[PDB]
């Protein structure tokens, strides 16, 4: 029997990778030193910390090696729920290999995960998995709310908590929040959404570049 690979997903180029990378990095040093951030900091961290700074690049260690990814669908190269469905579709098999651009309209932190929004095209949607077990932060958002690139992860989180962390920071939002940003830093709005939650909300769109296909280990 074939077995299927790790994940399905998008793959930026590396010069995409690095730009989003470097994006990514700039977000953690300017939202770690922004005044509301600092004056958030036990709503953020729980240990014995000392009152002193907490630089978030350090905090959010556990990065990507190589290039950053947008996952469809996690497979466990066939033992995942809903894999061997996912991958024998028509659209998976004709996307396999095809280039897209990924549109980035949010950077956003929480006490477990760093990470990009990722808005994916009505194309893009289809190659996002039906899956039968829903979280309930997904609760009134839309298929594909998901989708995200990890940039970083404190020591002990997995790197798929990042996809449960923005679908939480995208309840909170759902309503609207117009009015409700904190400050902003040099790229849009910054809004802090209570426990430890942050959120950029970027005043233009990032656009990186990425091919389609299939990790292995
Ligand atoms: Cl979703």
């Amino acid at each position: 029997k074939d077995f299927l690979p790790l994940y399905f997903g998008w793959f930026l180029t590396k010069k995409s990778s690095e730009t989003l990378r470097k994006a990514g990095q700039v977000f953690l040093e300017e939202l770690g030193n922004h005044k509301a951030f600092k004056k958030e900091l036990r709503h953020f961290i729980s240990g014995d910390e000392p009152k002193e700074k907490l630089e978030l690049v350090s905090y959010f260690g556990k990065r990507p090696p190589g290039v950053l990814h947008c996952t469809t669908k996690f497979c466990d190269y066939g033992k995942a729920a809903g894999a061997e469905e996912y991958a024998q579709q028509e659209v998976v098999k004709r996307s396999y290999g095809k280039a897209f651009k990924l549109s980035i309209s949010a950077l956003f932190v929480t006490p477990k995960t760093a990470g990009a929004q990722v808005v994916l095209t009505d194309q893009e949607l289809q190659l996002w998995p039906s899956d039968l077990d829903k979280p309930s932060a997904s609760e009134g958002l839309p298929p594909g709310s998901r989708a995200h690139v990890t940039l970083g992860c404190a020591a002990d989180v997995q790197p798929v908590q990042t996809g449960l962390d923005l679908l939480d920071i995208l309840q909170q939002v759902k309503g609207g929040s117009q009015g409700e940003a904190v400050g902003e830093l040099p790229r849009g709005k910054l809004y802090s959404l209570g426990k430890g939650r942050w959120m950029l909300s970027l005043t233009k769109k990032m656009e990186v570049k990425a091919i389609f296909t299939g990790y292995y280990g």
